[PDB]
């Protein structure tokens, strides 16, 4: 399981969402912006 580039823009999985960041952690947090409700 090679990686090569070892770093690419992660496009949010959420359908429609156009959020992408070179950071993995940051993304994980963003994925919460959708499933976030009081
Ligand atoms: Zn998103």
């Amino acid at each position: 399981g090679s990686s090569g580039s070892s770093g690419i823009l992660l496009k949010c999985p959420t359908d429609g969402c156009d959020y992408s960041t070179p950071d993995k952690y940051k993304l994980q947090a963003h994925l919460k912006v959708h499933t976030a409700l009081d």
